[PDB]
């Protein structure tokens, strides 16, 4: 049924890929442009709170309060509940991955009480800090190995891998005695404009993470510099490379409009919808 899947035959998938980006995209645009409005009708109450307006990065970019992140109250404070965080479906669960803005200096207590309270043991990061000149994201996490306090969560790197285009980090997570360890998965490599090019050293990073993870049962924490846009992709991604495993079908449209639902723009330009599909063309053609 085709109002919120477009399902893809595999073994046509090169065909379907052709006849969509025929005519400069005609058929991508036109696909990628039913998607605008979908789950945007939806309250974004608590985002809208005085008390949490410092706590969003783009005036633009707020989590729906249906499917939003909630951290525990803490006595006496408007918003002490509120993060700009969604739970979004995965392969696996429909709140697989909770996908988030780039922590700012103001915020980073609360992204790691979230991954604590969430019970995530990983992190995939999808922005450099600092890209043009712009801040993207605080860096929120040591760069070295003191450990380090954000709240009552102490954060400390017991290694790091660097590889081409990805930094891995293996944090020792401490609260009050109790230990987890967490690790976090950072593509390095993002071009400071459109999207990586050749796609297939994003490919390699979705391989990575899903190789060195497995099948996770707590959520796992995503985010770019809004959380919307390379999430989106990485996520998409992640799914369908699961998926052409033990289907004949893939459905990337129908994964991104259920994204749409649990959080605004989650692939949030024409350009990385059909990155996705040129990403899982190199698997499908062997690269």
């Amino acid at each position: 049924s085709h109002m919120a899947s477009r399902p893809i035959l595999i073994k046509n998938f090169a065909e379907h890929y052709r006849l969509m980006s025929a005519d400069s995209d005609f058929r991508f645009s036109e696909e990628f442009e039913e998607l605008k409005h979908v789950g945007r009708d939806q309250p974004c109450t608590f985002a809208d709170l005085p008390c949490n307006r410092p706590k969003n990065r783009f005036t633009n970019i707020l989590p729906y309060d249906h499917s939003r992140f909630k951290l525990q109250p803490v006595d006496d404070d408007e918003g002490s509940d509120y993060i700009n965080a969604n739970y979004v479906p995965g392969h696996n669960s429909p709140r697989e991955f909770i996908v988030t803005q780039g922590p700012l200096h103001s915020t980073r207590d609360d992204f790691w009480r979230m991954c604590w309270e969430s019970n995530s043991r990983a992190i995939v990061m999808l922005t450099r800090c600092f890209e043009k000149g712009r801040e993207k994201c605080d860096q929120y996490w040591p760069n070295d190995t003191v450990p380090v306090f954000y709240g009552d969560i102490k954060v400390q790197i017991l290694n790091d891998s660097h590889y081409a285009d990805w930094v891995m980090t293996e944090f020792m997570l401490c609260r009050g005695s109790e230990q987890r360890i967490l690790r976090h998965f950072h593509f390095t490599t993002w071009p400071d404009f459109g999207v990586p090019n050749p796609p297939q050293t994003l490919v390699r990073f979705v391989r990575a993470f899903r190789d060195r993870i497995g099948a996770e049962q707590r959520p796992i924490v995503v985010h770019c510099s809004a959380g919307v846009g390379r999430s989106g992709t990485f996520i998409t991604l992640d799914r369908i490379l699961q998926q052409i495993n033990t289907s004949d079908y893939v459905d990337i449209f129908g994964i991104v409009y259920a994204m749409r639902k649990e959080r605004v723009w989650m692939v949030q330009t024409e350009q990385q919808y059909i990155c996705i599909h040129q990403c899982l063309l190199a698997v499908l053609e062997g690269k």
